[PDB]
């Protein structure tokens, strides 16, 4: 019988973590633009004279899933700390939010620091994107310099698109396994405007900030800023009381960030824990025009603020999906949003809750999304 190890894969969303497994264990890349829950996969791999099957973890990098993502730790055998050579950020966040998680939920869990996307390190249009942040790509001694700072057991650098350095990763994170084993915010109310249409400023001000500057933007809400810069912006936020100069803001993903982790941090979700059920049922009718009809009438019981700024939020997100630049369609902004608008029906409900209301939440995110804009619109007087 094969050996069985369990590994999970972790980092920034967009860094290449299902195309580098999906490579590794079908031997083909994917061409979708499409952000991960959680999915699983088993691949096998002959390692020391030893023939080991391997249980791929696949998870989502986004912030949105902090409070989610730890349910796929347990009795994991190998971390996978992914970061992407184009973005520079994504490195800066593995020291600042990626080795501080895994490290609480997986202690003493060897971490193989793999950096992604090899292919375009020497690309010249993305030496001329970077460069407009003053920015250039990873180079392989700050890898291992990070892998160091970490205790990362090792760094490798790997191009799921033409497949250099895949099975080494692999390789190693398998002998890591083996090696270790031997022997062995107030209430929405609080923030809104004084009548109709009753949004927050801080909603209003970042969304007419990234319409301003982020719909040319590949992976709008998809990517997050670094995770210092956000916590900065969010701590002036809640300290100053009035909105940061986001026009000082260079990186708009920070901004996307800043909206969404304003929004999820609300004493309870934009939907109501009232409502949590009644949303969930709604989207789940399998009859459309049943379902529609009701979610119109759980929309018209949600209170006055949090129907107004639902309205305006699903209108700028719907001018997300319309943009040909963001690849971020209706089915793609609903599995990002689902943990931040739809949430629980409870405060901290327990992992057996939580595990069940992954599924029902992105299908109320693409239900309100699918509204007519006419609709919507109407809470705006416009
Ligand atoms: N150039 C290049 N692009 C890649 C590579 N791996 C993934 N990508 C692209 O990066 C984007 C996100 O990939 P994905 O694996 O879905 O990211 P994840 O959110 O970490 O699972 C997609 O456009 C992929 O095609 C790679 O090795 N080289
Ligand atoms: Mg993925």
């Amino acid at each position: 019988a094969a050996i069985r190890k369990k590994l999970v894969i972790v980092g920034d969303g967009a860094c290449g973590k299902t195309c580098l497994l999906i490579v590794f264990s079908k031997d083909q890349f994917p061409e979708v633009y499409v952000p991960t829950v959680f999915e699983n996969y088993v691949a096998d791999i002959e390692v020391d004279g030893k023939q080991v099957e391997l249980a791929l973890w696949d998870t989502a990098g986004q912030e949105d899933y902090d409070r989610l993502r730890p349910l796929s730790y347990p009795d994991t055998d190998v971390i996978l700390m992914c970061f992407s050579i184009d973005s520079p950020d994504s490195l800066e966040n593995i020291p600042e939010k990626w080795t501080p998680e895994v490290k609480h939920f997986c202690p003493n869990v060897p971490i193989i620091l793999v950096g992604n996307k090899k292919d375009l390190r020497n690309d010249e249009h993305t030496r001329r994107e970077l460069a407009k942040m003053k920015q250039e790509p990873v180079k392989p001694e700050e890898g291992r310099d990070m892998a160091n700072r970490i205790g990362a057991f090792g760094y490798m650098e790997c191009s799921a698109k033409t497949k250099d350095g895949v099975r080494e990763v692999f390789e190693m994170a398998t002998r890591a396994a083996l090696q270790a084993r031997r022997g062995k915010e107030g209430m929405l109310a609080d923030f809104v405007s004084q009548t109709s249409p009753m949004i927050p400023s801080i909603v209003v001000h970042c969304v007419n900030e990234i319409e301003q500057r982020g719909l040319t933007e590949t992976g709008l809400y998809r990517i997050d800023g670094c995770d210092r810069t956000v916590k900065e912006l969010k701590e002036k936020f809640l300290r100053v009381k009035t909105v940061p100069l986001l026009s000082k803001v260079d990186d708009i993903h920070a901004i996307c960030s800043l909206l969404k982790d304003f929004l999820r941090n609300l004493k309870e979700p934009l939907l109501t824990f009232r409502l949590n059920r009644a949303f969930m049922e709604a989207a789940e009718i399998t009859d459309e025009d049943n379902s529609i009809a009701a979610m119109y009438q759980a929309v018209g019981e949600l209170p006055q603020a949090n129907r107004d700024t639902l309205a305006f939020l699903m209108i700028h997100l719907q001018r997300v999906a319309q943009s040909p630049h963001t690849k971020m369609d209706v089915a793609n902004l609903a599995k990002v949003f689902g943990p931040t608008i739809v949430a629980h029906a409870v405060p901290n409900p327990d992992p057996v809750t939580m595990s069940q209301d992954i599924k029902r939440q992105p299908k109320v995110v693409e239900r309100l999304l699918s509204l007519p804009l006419e609709y919507w619109s109407q809470f705006m007087m416009v």
